[PDB]
This record gives C-alpha cells, structure tokens and sequence, in this order.
C-alpha cells in the first residue's frame, strides 16, 4: 500500500496512463499528474477528421467483454454508436472467397478450435488472466503454432490469425501463445467469430478526450522529458520548461525508450532491451469502387508476404468519397524491414489488385506496436523478473508490454495495479 497524500507522476496520457489516473483518483489518490508528450490524449486512439466524420488511425473496435472500457463509458457517458463491422475474405489476386465452405478445411478447423476451447477450459485454466504476474502453463510460453502443434490444434490458427496477424499483432511461428490468448480468449474469439464487435462514431479517441476532461487532473500536455532520476526515495523529473519531484513513478509509455531518459538500473538495462515491436503501418485512403465491405486477406497474413496489405476498413457505407483505412506489417523476426515506401508502393498495388484503386493517400502513420518478448525471452522468466521490480524506487512497470497491446487490456492493468500496490 501506498499513502494517499503521495504525489504520484504517470507518464503517458493514452488509455493506459488515463485509466490509471482514474482509478487512482477513485481510490482516494488526488495528487497525480499525467504527463503527455504530444499535444493529444487517447495514444492509438486516434480518430482524426475529414469531410464532417471522424477515421481511425488507430484502434477501431472492442467486445462485450471489454468490461474495463465499460466503466469508462459509464464515466464519460459515452456509447457504443459507431458503424457496423461487416467482412469479406480475398485470395491475394484479389478473389472474394468464403473459407468455412472448403470442404476439407472446414472440418478440420472446427475440430481443432472445439478441441482447443476444452484444453483452454482444463489443461491451461488461468490462461486468459490479464497481465503475466501469474505464471502461465509452460506450452502457453511457445511461439502459438507449436503451441496448437503440441495439442494437434494446428487449424484454430485459420480462426485466430485474421484478428491477429492482420491485425498487426505478428505471426504464429513466433510470437509467444501466452499474448495471442490473452487478447483472443476463446469468449472473445467467438465474439469475432460472430460478429459482435463495439465501434463508436466519434472515433476510439473520443471516450480517451472525454475521460481526460473528467479526471480532477487531466493530462499535462506537451511535456518534453529530458531526463528522470530516483535518488533519496524521490523522482526528479526534468523537462525543458520546468523540473519537479515526484514520490511515485507509474511508466505507461515504452520502457526500452524509457532506458534513454533515465537513470536506468542494470535489471532494467538487461530486461527492457530485450523488448521487441511491431511496425503496423496504416494509411488513410481515397479509393474508386469503393468497397461495400471490410476485406481481409488470409494470403496476405503469410509471412512471405510481409509488407501487403492483410486487411482494409469500410468505415462510413454512405460516402464513396470517404476514407478506407489499410493495414500492413513493415517486420518480422526471420526477414529485414520493409521499408515505408516500398511498403506504400504496396498499398497501391494491393487495391489495385483488389479493384478498389487508391485515388489518394491523405494519412499514414507507421506505429510502435505490440510491444512483447520473444518465447526464449518468456521462457527464461521475463514477466517473473520486471513483476518482481515492481515499486523498486518508487517505479512502477504499466502499459502494453505489461499486458497485451489493446485497449481494454492495459486499461485492465492500470485499474489492478492499484488495487494491487497502491490500495
Ligand atoms: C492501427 C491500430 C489499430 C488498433 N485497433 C485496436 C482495436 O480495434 N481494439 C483495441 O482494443 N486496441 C486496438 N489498438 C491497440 C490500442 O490502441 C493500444 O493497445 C492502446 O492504445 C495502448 O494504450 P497505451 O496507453 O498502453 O499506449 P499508447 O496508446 O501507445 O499511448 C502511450 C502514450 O504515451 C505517450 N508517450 C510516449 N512516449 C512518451 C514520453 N517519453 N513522455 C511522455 N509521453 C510519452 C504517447 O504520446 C501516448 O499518448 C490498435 C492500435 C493501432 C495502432
Ligand atoms: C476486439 C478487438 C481488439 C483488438 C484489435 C486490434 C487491432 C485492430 C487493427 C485493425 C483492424 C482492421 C479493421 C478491419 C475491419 C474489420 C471489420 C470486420 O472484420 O468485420
């Protein structure tokens, strides 16, 4: 527990770091303060605007049981009002087809994911608890397709790859179990699966700009941290306009940036360099024949074909001068970066090839993304060491890397993370 008269600096004023002055200020702690370093809050909420409407640069979505984000809207008051999400399937050469009708495959992914539902409801209960603090089952630590290998489940990853890897979150050859089921527990794979997914018209943004105003102190805004110091019990946080103290440090933003302005202490050199990302590149586009649905390409999803476009975004049905928003992947573990360009070359050809020519591109952004370790990096006790630094200096460890790089998940650590040291 820590003493209610605290002055408490949090670093960071996207979900993660907002819901932590949320629920800190609902605990009774009042003396927070939210240092942001852009000019806006919501991070990868980002919901700009053109023609009247509002697009999503960022996260778009969310399911029933998104509970966290639930307490937030009731806090705000705002509503789940956005468009409806509806999706078709494209071969890579752009031919719609509907995979739950290839006859041989079909089964064999029914099979699986009916298989996989009860090991995860058995051999791995406590898989789906948010944040890694408790230790999961050792097969959840390998790369998801040895995982599914391991339990002769290969096939559910035709179900969990199209909100994953499409999605920016990587590839199933690597990236560790314990994140992908997390994130797509079996309730909120069958959520997807059914098509019973949250939008907000006003942008994902929206409810972040709305819980900042709320806060009894919303984000410090423009913030250029030059450096932070713990000595004596204290944080010394130095900006360019102003330095001040602090007695508690909650870190939202990432922690191998963080090593470079800070006072870093060996465990914290050795363990948050070992963190890795993903380059999830998006691009706000003007397109002819506009699309009349989302499209998602499987083909795409291969790691072979790092770099094209695995989905696209039919946000507003009403306007074919609107924008389609597409997703690529710049990186992966066994290839080199593709680069932004060779990548936007990509998009354009992609479409074209899709039928649904890009006109005009009017926003990109590549985003820091799906911060994680590798299944080695897991193995070798990762999480059980950065937890186990939890409060060390007065520092406490939040955000993406903590748990899982979406929304409801990092605002669900933030509120536990005062129940748990704070409280
Ligand atoms: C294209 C895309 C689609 C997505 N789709 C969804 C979705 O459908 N559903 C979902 O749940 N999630 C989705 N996400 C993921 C979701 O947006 C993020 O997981 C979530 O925003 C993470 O919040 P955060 O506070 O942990 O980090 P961030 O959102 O990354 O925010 C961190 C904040 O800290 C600030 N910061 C960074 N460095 C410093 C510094 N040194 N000093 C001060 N401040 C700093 C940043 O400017 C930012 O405001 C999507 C993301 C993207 C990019
Ligand atoms: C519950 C969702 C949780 C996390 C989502 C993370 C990231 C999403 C990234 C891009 C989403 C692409 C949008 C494609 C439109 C989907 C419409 C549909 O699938 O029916």
């Amino acid at each position: 527990s820590i003493s209610k008269d605290s002055r408490i600096a949090i670093i960071g004023a996207g979900p993660a770091g907002l819901a932590a002055g949320m629920y800190l200020e609902q605990a009774g702690f009042h003396d927070y303060t939210i240092l942001e370093r852009t000019d806006h809050v919501g991070g990868k909420c980002h919901s700009p605007n053109y023609h009247g409407r509002r697009y999503e640069m960022g996260a778009i979505m969310g399911v029933p049981s998104y509970d966290t984000i639930q307490e937030i809207m009731d806090r705000t008051g705002d509503k789940v009002d956005g468009p409806k999400l509806r999706r078709e399937f494209l071969h890579e050469d752009g031919e719609i087809y509907v995979p739950e009708k290839d006859p041989v495959r079909g089964p064999q992914v029914m099979a699986a994911v009916q298989k996989l539902g009860q090991l995860l409801a058995t051999k791995y209960q406590g898989y789906d608890a948010n944040g890694h603090y408790n230790k999961v089952h050792e097969d959840l630590m390998l790369p998801f397709d040895e995982f599914l290998a391991l339990n002769g489940c290969e096939a559910a990853r035709d179900l969990w790859i199209n909100p994953f890897t499409a999605f920016g979150y990587g590839h199933f050859d690597n990236v560790p179990a314990a994140y992908v089921l997390k994130y797509l527990d079996f309730v909120t794979m069958m959520s997807f699966a059914k098509g019973d997914l949250w939008t907000w018209a006003d942008g994902t943004q929206a409810m972040f700009e709305h819980l900042n105003a709320t806060l009894e102190h919303p984000a410090e805004r423009n913030v250029d941290i030059t450096r932070i110091t713990r000595e004596d019990g204290k944080v010394h946080i130095h900006t360019t306009d102003w330095d001040r103290e602090s007695d508690v440090l909650v870190l939202t933003v990432p922690l191998e940036k963080f090593l470079d302005y800070s006072d870093a202490d060996d465990d914290e050199r050795e363990y948050f360099s070992k963190i890795i990302h993903q380059q999830y590149m998006v691009d706000a586009c003007l397109v002819k024949e506009y699309p009349t649905i989302s499209g998602y390409v499987p083909d795409n999803m291969r790691p072979e074909r790092l770099g094209h476009v695995m989905v696209y975004y039919h946000r507003w049905a009403d306007d074919p001068h609107q924008i389609i928003t597409t997703y690529l992947l710049r990186n992966h573990p066994d290839y080199a970066d593709k680069t932004q360009e060779e990548c936007r070359q990509m998009v354009l050809d992609d479409m074209e090839t899709f039928g649904h020519p890009v006109e005009k591109i009017i926003e990109e952004q590549t985003w820091y993304y799906f911060p994680h370790v590798s299944s080695e990096d897991y193995k070798a006790g990762w999480y059980e060491k950065v937890e186990g630094m939890q409060g060390r200096r007065n520092t406490f460890y939040a955000g993406e890397i903590m748990s899982f790089g979406n929304f409801d998940e990092v605002c669900h650590y933030s509120k536990d993370l005062v129940t748990r040291f704070f409280v």
